[PDB]
């Protein structure tokens, strides 16, 4: 889920 993850 995003945003939150390292890719967000």
């Amino acid at each position: 889920g995003c945003p939150x993850d390292p890719w967000c």
